[PDB]
Parts: C-alpha cells; sequence; structure tokens
C-alpha cells in the first residue's frame, strides 16, 4: 500500500504546517502537524478542558463506531519549546492520504498548554519519530508509521515541504518526478529515538565550505534550523546589523536585509537553503528588526535541522531494518 497527503504552512511564514487526517467511522477529518521530532499522535477531542478549545477541530471518539477507549492507559509530553498535553487513549481508525490503518492509537486531550490553545489551525500532532519515544503509559504504543510500515510497498516516508507554498508526505514510495538529481543517503542513530544523522558541513552565501561534523535531528516538527552557535555566528556575521538579542530571544537582523544562502553537508552532496528562507519576518507588527531562521541549539542540547532545512530538500525517512535518511534538492 501507499499512502499520499498535502500539506499546507498554517501561516504566512510557514510556521508550521497541517497535513489532514481521518480518524473514526465515519471519518472526523482534523489537520495535523507531522512531526518526525516526537512519537505522540495526539488530538484535541470532547474531552478537552474547554476553556483550552479556541477554533480548533475535535475528534469526539462517542460518535466513531470504531473507537474504542484503550483502558487504563493515559499519555502526557511536554516538547522542547515547553508545550505539554496529556489526556487518555482511544485506538481507532486512521487514514493519511488514502493509507489505512485499524487500531492505531489516538491520544486525546484532557489538557493542552496555552502555545496549543492559542494556535487554532492546528488540531493535533502526528508523531514519525521512533515508537521508543512515544509517551503513552503502561503500554507504550506505535507511531502511524510503525504500525503502516509491514503493509507499505516499501518502508518508507518522504517529506517535501514548501517555502510559502503546499508540499506532500508521501508513505511506502519514492516520488522520483518529485527532486532533481539523485538522493544521498547517510547513516542514522535511533539512540535517542530520533531520525539523528551528521552533517558534514556548511557553507555560508558563496564562501567556503568548511567541512566538519554537525549531529542533529531530521525534525519536521521544529520551524527553524538550530545549530552551534560557532555556525550561527558565522552565518549572521554576513548580514549588516544582525546581532543576538536576549531580550527578543535570538538573532534577529534588519528587515531591510538581503540574506545569504546556507548550505549544509549530506555526505559529500549538498543542499542550499536560500536566504529567502531564513526571515520569519518582523519580531512584532510593524518592526523594522526581523527574526532569523537559523539559531543556536546552545540553549537546547541536540541540534535541529526544523523546516528552514528539510523544506530545502526531498527527504527519505527510510525505516527499514537499519534506518538511513536520504537527501535531494528538489
Ligand atoms: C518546537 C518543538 N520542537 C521540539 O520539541 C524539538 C525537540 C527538542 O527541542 C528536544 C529534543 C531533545 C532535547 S530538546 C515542538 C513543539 C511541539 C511539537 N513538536 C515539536
Amino acid at each position: 500500500s501507499t499512502g499520499s497527503a498535502t500539506t499546507t504552512p498554517i501561516d504566512s511564514l510557514d510556521d508550521a504546517y497541517i497535513t489532514p487526517v481521518q480518524i473514526g467511522t465515519p471519518a472526523q477529518t482534523l489537520n495535523l502537524d507531522f512531526d518526525t521530532g516526537s512519537s505522540d499522535l495526539w488530538v484535541f477531542s470532547s474531552e478537552t478542558t474547554a476553556s483550552e478549545v479556541d477554533g480548533q477541530t475535535i475528534y469526539t471518539p462517542s460518535k466513531s463506531t470504531t473507537a474504542k477507549l484503550l483502558s487504563g492507559a493515559t499519555w502526557s509530553i511536554s516538547y522542547g519549546d515547553g508545550s505539554s498535553s496529556s489526556g487518555d487513549v482511544y485506538t481507532d481508525t486512521v487514514s493519511v492520504g488514502g493509507l489505512t490503518v485499524t487500531g492505531q492509537a489516538v491520544e486525546s486531550a484532557k489538557k493542552v498548554s496555552s502555545s496549543f490553545t492559542e494556535d487554532s489551525t492546528i488540531d493535533g500532532l502526528l508523531g514519525l519519530a521512533f515508537s521508543t519515544l512515544n509517551t503513552v503509559s503502561p503500554t507504550q504504543q506505535k507511531t502511524f508509521f510503525d504500525n503502516a510500515k509491514a503493509s507499505l510497498d516499501s518502508p518508507v516516508f518522504t517529506a517535501d515541504l514548501g517555502y510559502h507554498a503546499p508540499g506532500t508526505y508521501n508513505f511506502g514510495f519514492i516520488d522520483t518526478t518529485a527532486y532533481t538529481g539523485s538522493i544521498t543517503y547517510t547513516a542514522v542513530s535511533t539512540k535517542q529515538g530520533f531520525w539523528e544523522w551528521t552533517s558534514t558541513g556548511y557553507a555560508v552565501g558563496s564562501g567556503t565550505f568548511k567541512s566538519t561534523s554537525i549531529d542533529g535531528i531530521a525534525d519536521t516538527g521544529t520551524t527553524l534550523l538550530y545549530l552551534p552557535a560557532t555556525v550561527v555566528s558565522a552565518y549572521w556575521a554576513q548580514v549588516s546589523g544582525a546581532k543576538s538579542s536576549s531580550s527578543v530571544g535570538g538573532y534577529v537582523f534588519p528587515c531591510s536585509a538581503t540574506l545569504p544562502s546556507f548550505t549544509f553537508g549530506v555526505g559529500s552532496a549538498r543542499i542550499v537553503i536560500p536566504g529567502d528562507y531564513i526571515d520569519f519576518g518582523p519580531i512584532s507588527t510593524g518592526s523594522s528588526s526581523c527574526f532569523g531562521g537559523i539559531q543556536s541549539s546552545a540553549g537546547i542540547g541536540i541540534n535541529i535541522f526544523g523546516d528552514v532545512a528539510l523544506k530545502a530538500a526531498f527527504v527519505v525517512f527510510n525505516g527499514a531494518t537499519t534506518p538511513t535518511l536520504g537527501f535531494a534538492s528538489k
């Protein structure tokens, strides 16, 4: 089997991407944030504290003839940005782009933190990291991909995120029309439960490539590119007036600037992130200070190849017995 679904930016800055997902019988369609950095499929629901719901579409398990309470199961997750959610668990039928998994754990939120409430466009998360990170207790549950994998034509999914435009998540096949040149594959460590890999280096604009190993995660659920402070300083040094602002919480730059590109290495191959991809717009409405799309990972503890990086590539998440990651230009 295969599936193919369009993923759409939630706003004009590509702050995140949402993908429609069918849950239950009859189908209830929710727009979920596909997140290769976590492993819980959780949704706003009829059980979510009323004051914490503000415009989201909810899953109502009592209206699904295929929903079953997973008795005694609870979940609770906290992400790197300090956001969180928790609740109980149902199993139900879940379909993405024509690919159906029966008995998928659908984690129903009883509580969500303020940033989730405040984002009316995201109805939940669909985790695509390794199932070892799943938070359901006392019986850990599998991700949608982990459940689908054996049925797929090939045990892979691909992320093809757009810049200020829709893109595609495919399951079970590689669309050879969706990228240019060849796909370069690189090793993955699953030891921390992430799609963790090692970039071979970077360049800023038309500058020379610096060969250096940068270990990080391929994370569709993080907006920006978070890299070591040395690398980030080398980038922003090429932008007149750019500076790290403790009050704003990262590098800002004059909105009048033309940003240089940023290149990262995948083996001997190179992925080029155009300068425009690194502009996240005014820090507040009407400001001439703009927020940067490349930020230091120093406070985080891991480097993160988030959407800013991934959207410059066609990315293969290869779930073979020994997982790997593939990157192509597009
Ligand atoms: C934006 C956030 N990203 C992460 O949590 C990346 C992961 C991260 O920071 C860390 C991993 C290990 C130590 S720190 C997010 C929010 C909501 C849903 N998904 C992701």
